[PDB]
C-alpha cells in the first residue's frame, strides 16, 4: 500500500529472455500453423468464430515495440495462440498436435526461465 512496497523484482533481462523464448517458438518444426496470421478471407468461419486471432509474427512485432508492459501480458498472447487453435481445430488432426506440443513446450521454457 501507501509507501509499503513489497522487494524489487529484477525485471531487466525479461524482454531479451521473452526473445529467446519466441524464437526458440519460431524455429520449431511443429510451429507452422502459427508463423503468420490465418488468412480470413481464405478460412471460412475464422474471422466469426475467433474473436482475438493471435499468431507468432504478431507477437514478434508487438514484443519489437514495446507493445508488452510486462512478461504477464507475453505469455497471455502466446497461450491465446494455442487456445484459438483448440477452439477451431480438433485434437486428433496435425494442426491439433502441433498446438498441444508447442503450448507444453512453451510451458517448460517458460517455468524453466521464470520460476
Amino acid at each position: 500500500s501507501m509507501s509499503v512496497k513489497k522487494p524489487k523484482r529484477d525485471d531487466s533481462k525479461d524482454l531479451a529472455l521473452c526473445s529467446m523464448i519466441l524464437t526458440e517458438m519460431e524455429t520449431h518444426e511443429d510451429a507452422w500453423p502459427f508463423l503468420l496470421p490465418v488468412n480470413l478471407k481464405l478460412v471460412p468461419g475464422y474471422k466469426k468464430v475467433i474473436k482475438k486471432p493471435m499468431d507468432f509474427s504478431t507477437i514478434r512485432e508487438k514484443l519489437s515495440s514495446g507493445q508488452y508492459p510486462n512478461l504477464e501480458t507475453f505469455a497471455l498472447d502466446v497461450r491465446l495462440v494455442f487456445d484459438n487453435c483448440e477452439t477451431f481445430n480438433e485434437d486428433d488432426s496435425d494442426i491439433g498436435r502441433a498446438g498441444h506440443n508447442m503450448r507444453k513446450y512453451f510451458e517448460k521454457k517458460w517455468t524453466d526461465t521464470f520460476k
